[PDB]
């Protein structure tokens, strides 16, 4: 056992093939699966694996009751092996949180889970499955972090954490460290900027985060920084808006530093992600501007630097009839490609129940995942495909 | 671990033994089972698999109606030991699939996924897990594959797969590829033939398969072929109809080279399999001429070379009073048996439910398994035995 | 790995420690356990597996109808670890088996499953997973085998099979494996004596059965074989019988060759155990000696050699106000002990449901398990414990 | 694999972090869980595992009637990874036992069960998964141990018990194996004390106990000893009481020698620990002195040393609302953390059910695991959360 380099240049993909779908409450209407949101999905050097915060509960029992609400002492991220259901006897249990990152540095898993109060919550870094570490809410006002993979490059693991206020200015963090201890931290000057739930992946020995920001913007912030903690910190380019709400692409000029917002769409933001492409980047989408339906992915030339509104490629991989939700990026490691670069991947949350259907009692969701490939790719719809209202509904 | 070589000859055998049976619909009329169709077996160096197609949904539950249908987002390849049903917390999620090929080339298992519309389908070649590379439809109407193991030998491994009608001339291919990326591909030229869900099997370093034809013939296409993709195809030779729909065997006079049909037997097949012994052949086939009815597996003196109406051995597993399906062809490589030369094994499905049972709002399939042995063995009837209408049909 | 030489004498113990209880009838009244009978223990080098014949349907389901009935084509050996309920998810497929024997040559499991008709069953001989051999029924008339551990010593596997009827005279066979290829037979004359059931343990490089007379005997026949399949076959000498049905002790006259039955006891039996103790015997009985109710296991001074009705030790390991059923013999090797001479344990089948249980609709059984150790040992009653009917039987 | 030396000073800590909550009984709502009580937690060289009572029955079954009853023949110590719901289907069979202690040696896993009838009992010792030896009880009067880690050093394992009266003068043995032996054994002098349920950790070389007097003392016994089982014993010398019943801090004063009690707290307890840090202690308690509700932690000044009433630390992790139970040490080894010391954690049981939730017919309990950290840790409550009565209570 070694630690992973992952230190290559991102591969360029041309299109996204889908690699799982784990129908995981159609497969709850009698299994035993957990209620659930904020899946995602983090490689190690042999296995991929789908992390996910529980409810602490089961799909179609009572108490799946109220599982709309974010925060509680009962949710728990846990993971299955990538495609399974989050079921009762396969999860394997990683840390109390109702908000969390994971990941592998070659060695083993390390898994960051904040639980406690709103206005004293901590993070316990788990590594190898023990608890080694904490890191305190330094804001009081629900400290909180990706809900997606973190990123290790040479033994060191990164991500990026939020401590403050919704909805105006918060305070953003970096984070390092080594066999789950902190070893650095550094906070993100961004006034008049909001980062939430960072989808980060390396690239060429940096980590680069596509983000949320849940106030003025309708672009997403862009976070970049080295080993060092140095950083870069601004919002994608492109003239194209990729969060959820946001306007009509012909209503919407780009901005490189500035966060684009109003006409309705600010106050809320949904987790999402980009990969760079050399000068361009594949981004993610809702298909609805208003709503958290549909999913595409776009390729926007030199979108990365620019405040383009060129879309070379578009595909989509959720028609706008059905439910969407988070998404987020990995990448897959040398070590099972074999490859000279790390292949991008996304997974795309599909959330049922409340708000959206508000004859259901519960929320939870199920996911598909792509990978990128060095060819174009057909969309299709693979919707979470569960029939509501559930038994318990009734 | 290194590369099975898989050059060995096929053994000859004079009989077939009971290796497993699943019980999954039984269990699943109150184990939590998934809907599934088209189950297979592979064999790595150390263990063999049962793969099969989940409906992403299952028994006795309101997500296994209407699951008579072939194609939807929520199918997916998966697999479990040999003899588990396929339940929802023992299967290994393999790929998102409504039609699949898999195999193990002695270091990892190779997966062959196909999802996406009708009109633009798609496979995932997955590889230890990894997705590695895809292949796009060419003829944008139904790209399909075997439904049954695929052959690696050496390193490299092999699979058909077909594009086009249904029922008239269609697009076959041969596919070879090493660690999940396409390294070859041939266009078979079949004018006349037609050629889907080939159950194939290595002989002496070549693939041998024996498919379904959908269009003119109740005789079955042989393909052959090496590892430059060169090949031979014709129909087995035997003058005794192996196919479903097909004639009483006094009314039908075989052919190595041409579509053998009518009589009301036209665009229409099962998928079956046949095992070469020198110039003589093990074929499978329903009891029931018509409908997907028993099972029997006939030796056919010289039915390899020749229009043989010679049956030497003859055995049946299933009598005709119960429902078959799908049948398929595998083998036991060297290091599990310390043999000099490959077994030959197959699987048969038996469906239950729609189209053949009305009162069921669902279909399923369970299977058995049979490997060759040096000597004579009885028959016997092993049934599905689940009792129907379930529950969820009340 | 290497082969367990399985050589060493057997322990001379002074009482029995019960090792697990599977509670399987007490969870499978909502969990998903498989209806079964015939368990049995077998330890490889590393961990002990509970083995069982299901009925291929799980309790408390409709399927669980009429599972009073012994053969049929659901029926399949299966595993799990010692003291693990037979569950739906836990149970590792073994061999389609209606009869069944199972132990392990210290590199792979060997498990022998028969299946088929009444009139011609046979044996499939299953080693590291993989289908190896075959036994045919020879007098066509019910092949049938131990239903517990069989021995293996120095990489060879020994069992006793049956063929014939079952209330008289029947044809008794050895035989001998190396890596599940049969190597060699003996059939065993004793005439006016009937085996069945043997139960097999390894002693100093021979193997020692004590098995069940279905025909005149209330005394246990006792079966000792050496590695050429040379044999010496007789009946347990003790003044004590320890078959069910049986008379009183104050009734009985020991012999040593002769079955002793008559006073209504003829026709029946159940499949018990000894251990040889030098010349002393530790031998298992129900309490009733009608029925399938309670068990003790007694130390008979002098038993193995001479017709002594001398019990120097009796331990009730179940009151006789609890249904008992089968028990049989298995050995712990001296990779698990680091001791110099082989752990004599035991397992005892406890019955629910038809016969004795009319008002339920199905049979099962679960399990305790118990090994000798080199002090006395308090007895005490650890009955099944199901409170029945069940649901399904309403 | 070696044995741990296990010999290293215990760690300061100034807080404890939530490792895990298992939520195991909202989840066998719904799910297959078993119901449990006398969880703890203890840890091997690469992983720590939820060991537990079951009783042998399901939650929301009608087995589970009637299970506030704290011994029968179908308890049973099993285990799962931490944070896992002791399910049945990720459940391992350790002992048969309504009374057990479990722990690792850095090569295997020890399990010591007690079963048996109250005036005969004896522990069966597993050793990687082999019953090894027994011992009986010397008092025939409920013989019983810790429920809780034993503690291994240098691949000696040691654990204390308990024989005789419940309310009176007993009688208190510690105990030493290596490798499932008993190879030394020592009876505690300790004339008007009572010692049950032992909380034991290694701490420099000796095991430190801080376990429940359920005679005349609401203040804990302390236990200490060494490889020769040579010991201390006496009171937690804190002027401040940590059993439960108990009576409010300033009613209380300490002592090092004798038990305190009366006023309504004598004749019951609850089982507790404590961590020695120097001459200070970290102790749990119930938050109401009267019964088992809430729960704390307190670093009391001197407390291991003097009558100290100097609380330094405070941190809830139950509130007072909430239902609460056993508590228990545990460490983790050096090979976990890289550390120099053994790092301290605790679980929490939260009992539901009866005697305190009457209109259910059932007890079960769920936990949380909590671990010492350098820095100082915000409290919350992290309840079991099930929602009472459950479908089977109606
Ligand atoms: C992905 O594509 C980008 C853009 O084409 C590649 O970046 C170029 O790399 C070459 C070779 O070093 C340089 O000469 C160019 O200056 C780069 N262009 C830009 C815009 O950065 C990159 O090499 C590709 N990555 C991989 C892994 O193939
Ligand atoms: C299976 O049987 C066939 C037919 O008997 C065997 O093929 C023969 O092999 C021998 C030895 O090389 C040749 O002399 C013959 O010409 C072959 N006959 C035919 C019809 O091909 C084959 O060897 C057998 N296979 C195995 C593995 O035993
Ligand atoms: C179990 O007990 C028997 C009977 O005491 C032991 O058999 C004796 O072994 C000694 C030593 O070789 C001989 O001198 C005696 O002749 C034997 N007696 C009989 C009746 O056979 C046996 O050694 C013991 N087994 C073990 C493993 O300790
Ligand atoms: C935990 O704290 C205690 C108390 O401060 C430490 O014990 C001291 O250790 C030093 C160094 O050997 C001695 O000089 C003192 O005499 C000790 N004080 C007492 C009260 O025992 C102990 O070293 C600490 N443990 C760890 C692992 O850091
Ligand atoms: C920690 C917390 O509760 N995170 C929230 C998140 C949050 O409200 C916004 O980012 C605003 O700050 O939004 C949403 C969301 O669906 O919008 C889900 C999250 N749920 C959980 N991760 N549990
Ligand atoms: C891809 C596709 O849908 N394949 C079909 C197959 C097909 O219709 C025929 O071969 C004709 O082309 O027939 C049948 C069949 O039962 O006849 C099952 C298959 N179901 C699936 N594999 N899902
Ligand atoms: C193969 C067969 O059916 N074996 C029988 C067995 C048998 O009837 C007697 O030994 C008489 O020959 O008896 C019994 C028994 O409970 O008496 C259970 C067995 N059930 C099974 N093993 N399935
Ligand atoms: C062996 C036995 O039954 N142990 C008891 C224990 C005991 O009654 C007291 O310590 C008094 O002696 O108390 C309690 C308790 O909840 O107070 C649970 C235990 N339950 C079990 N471990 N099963
Ligand atoms: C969910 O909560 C609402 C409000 O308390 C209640 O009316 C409803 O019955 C609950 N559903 C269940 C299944 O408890
Ligand atoms: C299955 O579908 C048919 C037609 O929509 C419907 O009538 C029937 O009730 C459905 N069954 C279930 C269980 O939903
Ligand atoms: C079991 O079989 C009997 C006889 O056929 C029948 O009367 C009874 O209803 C059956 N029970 C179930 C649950 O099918
Ligand atoms: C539990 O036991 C009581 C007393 O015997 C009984 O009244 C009650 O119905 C039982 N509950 C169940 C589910 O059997
Ligand atoms: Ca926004
Ligand atoms: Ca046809
Ligand atoms: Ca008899
Ligand atoms: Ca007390």
């Amino acid at each position: 056992p070694e630690f992973l380099n992952n230190t290559e240049p991102l591969c360029n993909v041309s299109g996204f093939a889908i690699v799982s779908k784990d129908n995981g409450i159609r497969i709850g209407s009698r299994g035993h699966v957990f209620v659930i949101r904020e899946p995602f999905v983090a490689c190690g050097p042999t296995e991929c694996r789908t992390f996910f915060l529980t409810q602490g509960a089961l799909l179609n029992d009572k108490h799946s009751n109220n599982t709309v609400k974010d925060r509680s002492p009962y949710r728990a991220l846990m993971s299955v092996p990538l495609g399974s259901s989050p079921n009762a006897y396969q999860a394997k249990f990683e840390s109390v949180a109702w908000s969390a990152t994971a990941c592998h540095d070659g060695k083993k898993w390390l898994a960051v889970g904040i639980s406690g109060a709103d206005d004293d919550a901590y993070a316990v870094i788990h590594y190898g499955g023990m608890p080694t570490d904490v890191v305190r809410s330094w804001r009081k006002q629900i400290l909180r972090t990706q809900e997606s993979s973190c990123v290790c490059m040479n033994g060191n693991c990164y991500w990026v954490m939020t401590d403050g206020p919704a909805n105006s200015q918060a305070s953003y963090k970096i984070f390092k460290s080594h066999e789950g201890m902190v070893t650095n931290e550094r906070e993100v000057s961004f006034q008049g900027g909001h980062i939430e739930e960072c989808s980060c992946y390396p690239n060429l020995g940096k980590v680069e985060c596509v983000c949320r920001d849940n106030w003025n913007g309708m672009n997403r912030p862009i976070l970049i920084f080295d080993e060092d903690l140095d950083y870069e910190v601004g919002y994608l380019c492109a003239g194209i808006p990729t969060d959820t709400p946001r306007v009509q692409d012909s209503s919407f000029t780009g901005s490189c530093t500035n966060a684009v917002g109003g006409s309705g769409t600010n106050n809320y933001g949904v987790k999402g992600f980009g990969f760079r492409q050399g000068n361009s980047v594949w981004a993610g989408r809702t298909v609805s501007i208003s709503s958290r339906s549909g999913f595409e992915i776009l390729l926007i030339e030199d979108g990365w630097i620019r405040t383009s509104k060129t879309i070379v490629k578009k595909v989509e991989v959720l028609n706008n009839k059905n439910w969407s939700g988070y998404s987020g990026a990995f990448t897959i490691p040398i070590t099972m490609t074999s490859k000279q670069c790390l292949v991008p991947c996304f997974w795309l949350e599909m959330i049922r129940g409340k708000p959206e259907e508000r004859t259901s009692i519960w929320t939870s969701s199920s996911s598909t995942v792509f990978c990128g490939v060095s060819s174009e790719v057909p969309g299709w719809s693979w919707d979470d495909g569960a029939i509501l209202p559930f038994d318990i509904d009734k």
